[PDB]
């Protein structure tokens, strides 16, 4: 009963209603509008909740699912790179997880700058990329890791660990097993980096808005949301948080598309079932 087709249909029904309610109107007060002149949204129908927006010129949101705090964003546009790097630095980002594949990034029609595998200067910010480890996730899926060192006069220099799933199967969903392995890697990477900041006595440890994992694919609503859901299920503090809760929270805090595909919701359901975690509220 709890994970049967009836329960799953009811979950989908509730989530579909929510998506409709959250659909953006013209000049919607709930969503971030360009401020302005440059393109803000990579996709016109995939918008950034205003009240949880990280920066006025980025499509990026603070998200809290149960107790788990992250930032979900779109792949930054070329014009957004300086702002994106400043976001990463100010957040003392303990991990940046990029779920757009190498094939997607290499497709120049998609306008996705190769900002983390190359070094460069973006306005006042200079970034150095270094290759680190490579971790297999299962099914031949590989996480390539980097460190991004972000330098800017007047700012403390920040190094950001990057987890890039270079061969993400961008046509299809990754399995629950691969998702689990990825969530574990991303969480572990973040824990190691956060610990460094704690050991140095960083003031960012006491700030709700900082030390958040940053996760994006192309739009930051599909693969991104699947990973965030898996990360929240890894969090010891989230007992009894339902799948309905998780997805509703992602949607209200970013946009109604979070967990874009039924295929992605299937993975979250499987992970929840493995834990005896409820699908529905009440
Ligand atoms: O600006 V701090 O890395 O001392 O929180």
């Amino acid at each position: 009963s709890p994970y049967g087709p009836e329960a799953r249909a009811e979950l989908s029904s509730r989530l579909t209603t929510l998506r409709n309610t959250l659909a953006p109107a013209t000049n919607d007060p709930r969503y971030l509008q360009a401020c302005g002149g440059e393109k803000l949204n990579r996709f016109r129908d995939i918008q950034c909740r205003r009240q949880t927006a990280v920066r006025a010129d980025l499509n990026a949101n603070y998200i809290q699912v149960g107790n788990t705090r992250t930032i979900a964003c779109q792949y930054p546009l070329q014009s957004q790179l300086e702002s994106h790097f400043r976001m990463l630095a100010e957040n003392r980002t303990p991990v940046l997880a990029v779920l757009a594949s190498s094939s997607e990034i290499a497709n120049q029609r998609f306008g996705m700058p190769d900002y983390f595998r190359q070094s460069g200067t973006y306005g006042s910010i200079t970034v150095e990329s270094k290759m680190t480890q490579q971790v297999g996730l299962g099914d031949g899926i590989m996480a390539d890791m980097y460190t991004l060192t972000i330098r800017e006069a007047g700012q403390k220099t920040i190094s950001v660990p990057v987890v890039h799933v270079g061969n993400f199967p961008d046509q299809t969903a990754v399995s629950s097993e691969v998702t689990k392995a990825l969530a574990s890697l991303v969480d572990q990477t973040a824990e190691t980096k956060r610990n460094m900041y704690e050991s140095k006595g960083s003031s960012a440890v006491a700030d709700d808005s900082k030390l958040r994992p940053v996760i994006h694919c192309r739009a930051g609503v599909g693969r991104t949301a699947q990973l965030i859901g898996a990360m929240c299920m890894n969090d010891s503090r989230n007992s009894q948080l339902s799948v309905e809760d998780m997805v509703s929270q992602m949607r209200v805090q970013r946009n109604g598309i979070m967990v874009q595909k039924d295929e992605q919701l299937d993975v979250l359901i499987k992970l929840a079932e493995g834990q005896g975690r409820p699908l529905l509220n009440s």
